[PDB]
């Protein structure tokens, strides 16, 4: 198996168009990527180094098929696990709860022994509250595809550089 195991939901598409554009910024052929409607909780077992991604749905719920997978993380050994967090969000539309996902995501895996790494940085993001953010920083990766298309790309290369750091990779 890879070195790196990426878990993302989606319902519109974007949340997977973004997980692949993370899988190419590597470069090296070294992720996996699994779509949670499909995926099994033990599959997160094959992996030291995990990538998780989420959209908020529903106004700061989990995406659909994350809140299945969610439910059954209780048990999951994630000690010693390094884990990083990305999430497609609409901070105008939703500007209380934008991003909100990830952070309901990283409490649980958190609280399982998997450590948080690549925050990132809420410079340059117009937004009101998010469960995601931890004292000047997000959690993860905040992209928005609805208002900032455009920064997506940068952003993306940005963060992979430091994850790359963290997973030694
Ligand atoms: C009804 C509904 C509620 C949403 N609620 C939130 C929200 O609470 N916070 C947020 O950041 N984005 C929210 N969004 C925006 C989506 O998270 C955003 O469009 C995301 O890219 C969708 O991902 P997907 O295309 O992978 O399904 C909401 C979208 C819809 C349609
Ligand atoms: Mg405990």
């Amino acid at each position: 198996a890879k070195k790196i195991g990426l878990f993302y939901g989606t319902q519109t598409g974007k949340t997977e168009s973004v997980a692949e554009i993370i899988r190419d910024e590597f470069g090296n052929d070294v992720v996996t990527l699994h779509d949670v409607s499909q995926a099994e909780v033990t599959d997160l077992n094959d992996y030291q180094y995990l990538i998780i991604g989420c959209p908020t749905e529903n106004i700061g719920e989990l995406q659909s098929d994350w809140e299945g997978l969610y439910s059954e993380l209780d048990d999951v050994d994630f000690n010693g696990k390094l884990v990083a967090y990305f999430g497609t969000g609409d901070q105008i539309g939703y500007a209380d709860n934008f991003q909100d996902a990830i952070g309901i995501l990283e409490e649980k895996i958190s609280q399982r022994g998997g450590k948080t790494v690549g925050y990132w940085s809420t410079d340059g993001y117009d937004f009101n509250d998010s469960k995601a953010l931890r004292n000047g920083k997000f959690v993860g990766l905040a992209l928005d595809e609805d208002n900032q298309s455009d920064l997506t790309d940068d952003r993306i290369k940005s963060w992979v550089a430091q994850l790359k750091s963290e997973f030694g990779l």
